[PDB]
């Protein structure tokens, strides 16, 4: 009966998309994402900054980016080194843009940073300190990307 | 065709649940689950009891028991700081009960534990060298989840 | 109704193997996958070859198999431990072969190694420093699958 397999096939359907749905509560608990938080991940890989926004599309998240002082804390704790962060002002030199849309609430500069330095950096990434710098966005860091709360 | 169709969406939804089950073994594999036996998760993220509680379910899971040393221990490793068990007193004053129910049947208190101290202290925490310790449930401790072998 | 009902699963259907392909890629990603590379994977568990060579199989994985500077070390930094290498020489003393198949292209002995120490030593370990030192299949050590680039 059509009309039953189907139905039954509805259930197959919602018992796995229920299942899936678990099975990433606790994939993200395992990487440590707190209770209603954003939370960062990274593969340590460097790469252009091109590259990393790729990357985190494809894995439907964003380049990292720290919203206050935890969130720079924690990304600083995840990639040891150097990464890229959701921040550039390709759009227009000294006006630093989320690659999300809006301009930077939170920022955590070194003395002299930005500075748009030589042939001209459009990229910021934070080092192992805490604080950022702006650099070429061909350069090649950490690739570390966000996930929503 | 509509009989066909539903048929090829019947291997669909079996490829699926048979790749959905491969890739939960792969994690669990992952995040330390060793053969048969069960294994235990964190965030690190520190909360109250209550939490914890709400927290492992929702998961489908519950909050980690030391049913004897090895697993004492692999609770120990995973949470590298202080962190609740599916222990408490708060039912009877006195007798510490599993969340699961039934009365200890193993236990790895220090020195004088459990003191139900100052106004009383009804859960209970694994801290160093493994040792046990009854706190306030609304203190602020590791959850740490276990999923069966 | 049965037919809208039908293309409407199917599109659910192809949902959840997205859905499920991404769980799967950001999973390899937080385990240090880099980009078009064979990421490495542990529960940490000692146990011996024949163990591993099963452990591995039942997640349609392999036993590591490092074949170059690179992945070398990318295991080292995953066992943490001394743990096999997908590589023994059983069939033909002095001829280590690929569990995968053919005469190793490359190796990182220990100096002095392998030497088929006491009764024999067939199989491969990757020790300090990523050295190699051939040992007894039957010995037990941390076991470390590969999965596809
Ligand atoms: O400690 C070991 C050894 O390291 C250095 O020499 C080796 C080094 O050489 C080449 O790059 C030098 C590069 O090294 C970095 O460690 C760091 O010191 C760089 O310094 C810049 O960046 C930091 C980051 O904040 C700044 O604090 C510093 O002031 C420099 O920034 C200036 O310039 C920026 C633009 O370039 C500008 O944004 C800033 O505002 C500021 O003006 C230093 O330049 C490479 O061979 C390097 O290898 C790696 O990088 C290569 C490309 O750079 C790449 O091709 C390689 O594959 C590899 O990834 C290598 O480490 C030096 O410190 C030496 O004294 C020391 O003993
Ligand atoms: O006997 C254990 C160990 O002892 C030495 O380090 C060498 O003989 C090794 O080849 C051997 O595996
Ligand atoms: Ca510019
Ligand atoms: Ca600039
Ligand atoms: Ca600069
Ligand atoms: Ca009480
Ligand atoms: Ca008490
Ligand atoms: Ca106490
Ligand atoms: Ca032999
Ligand atoms: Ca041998
Ligand atoms: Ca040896």
């Amino acid at each position: 009966a059509i009309e039953v397999k189907l139905a039954n096939m509805e259930a197959e359907i919602n018992t796995l998309k229920s299942k899936l749905e678990l099975t990433n509560k606790l994939h993200a608990f395992s990487m440590g994402k707190k209770s209603g938080k954003k939370f960062f991940v990274t593969n340590h890989e460097r790469m252009p900054f091109s590259k990393v926004k790729a990357l985190c599309s494809e894995l439907r998240g964003t380049v990292a980016i720290p919203r206050n002082a935890e969130e720079n804390k924690a990304i600083q704790e995840v990639a040891k080194t150097s990464a890229f962060l959701g921040i550039t002002d390709e759009v227009t030199e000294g006006q630093f843009m989320y690659v999300t849309g809006g301009r930077l609430t939170y920022s955590n500069w070194k003395k002299d940073e930005p500075n748009d330095h030589g042939s001209g950096e459009d990229c910021v990434t934070i080092v192992d300190n805490g604080l950022w710098n702006d650099i070429s966005c061909q350069a090649s860091h950490t690739a570390v990307c966000e996930f929503p709360a």
